[PDB]
């Protein structure tokens, strides 16, 4: 019964893809607002990948903050700048990869997960993050710096809010295959 | 009289000018909407140049697309992402420059269009298209790659939405002698 | 008394940070309308900054601008672009460092301004202005540019609108120690 062992290789053969710089690197912003609510931001590119937003009072204020790269980010080179400290002593951005949680799948990263909690005493937040493909060429830039530049043209945004993490997690994550952490500490994504 | 050989050097000088590397890359995105009305992004900048957008439905919903490129590109570098496919299996972007077409006047190339339709299943489309100047310098980065850092800062972005394609021609196209080809498969454009 | 000389060196060593390749570069851009409000757009960044928007009438029309950057941006590299000419004959920006104005605390260099004022013809604005820092190391860009292009996502921008400009001054500019020139020619900012 062949139909078992070509499956097996075209897995590997997107593995391979993924991990070359051809790959995409994904980044996903999730917010989670005082009313149950949640809005997600989705970037995707080549290269390199970030997203830059205010989060501010809707229709209700955020609460917390998760923020998952897909496995084909080099971990060591994510960034993220937060603020709305006087400008004269401030820092452009901290190494946060160490606090990075790998989201995992039959034993496989699907993903990486930093989620932390917003002060109460807070109804906005500002914030940016971004990080680099792990090919060990990505800091080689001769393929050609205008390649590079091509890239953060092409990169494509979607931004979707939803009434709850359930919904979220049924019509957004599940039907899409995306890597996550749900409230309960349920992780979900797809295995290669 | 003179008038008229003057007028011939300052039109070679200013083809001369548009080739080399302060030259502008120009782009626009045309979105054709159920409703007869037309929503223009125009971008103009130096070395290189993009756009990156979400169509969706409006007050009506986008039906094919035109892109529009300015001669200065080399239409070899032309790229295209086009999406709302897996993740897991996406590719960063295609190569669409053999699918442009020249427009033309009085023989001589004003612009470069791809035009496609929207699948009827659809109301919303994201897209993003990016174009590297022709000058064969451009993939010669030492100029200085600051100096392509800045024109990214620099590019402007005008966006503009008519009741139908004849006011897009009569108030848009051809008073400003831009590039263009109508439903009736009209040229519009001036040549230098 | 100690607590003096240590205050004195942590200036000196604030001062040598900023203008190491790791302090910000900001820039301010503030559009006067014709109610007496002012629109500030700030965007700080590592390496180099820009602003690009497009001020129209509002609930009211623009009527002056001023651009206002740190004193880390090396005012050499002040590009600035504007419209709304003929594309054919478009010059990509113009060099206007030379118009900006040292604003001064105590003798000390607090920022640089360009105040201009819009022809009473016209209800719109694009506009975009680029700075790069003024470290020697900026243009030897071998820092990887990888470092670069991932300062342009860690951007933070921030987007505010005041009733008038007194309001401006004493709830924006001066609780967060910012440079500014207001209408009076009043000098404000903290001399490190």
């Amino acid at each position: 019964d062949f139909r078992g062992y070509i499956l097996s290789v075209q897995a590997e053969e997107q593995k391979n893809y993924n991990n070359s710089l051809n790959g995409e690197v994904s980044v996903w912003v999730y917010a989670y607002y005082s009313d149950g609510s949640v809005l997600v931001i989705n970037k995707n590119s080549q290269y390199k990948v970030g997203i830059s937003e205010t989060f501010k009072a809707l229709k209700a204020k955020p609460r917390a903050i998760q923020i998952i790269f897909s496995p084909s980010v080099n971990v060591r080179t994510i960034k993220m700048a937060k603020g709305n400290e006087y400008l004269q002593r401030s820092h452009p951005w901290e190494a946060t990869g160490i606090k990075y949680q790998k989201i995992k799948r039959d034993g496989e990263i699907v993903g990486y997960s930093h989620y932390f909690e917003l002060p109460h005493e807070y109804n906005s937040i500002s914030l940016a993050v971004s990080g680099v493909h792990k090919n060990p060429s990505s800091y080689n830039v001769g393929h050609n710096v205008m390649d590079v530049f091509q890239s953060c043209d092409l990169a494509l945004r979607f931004c979707n809010r939803y009434w709850a993490e359930l919904e979220l997690v049924n019509h957004y994550i599940s039907p899409n295959a995306y890597p996550y952490l749900d409230i309960n500490n349920h992780s979900y994504g797809v295995a290669l």
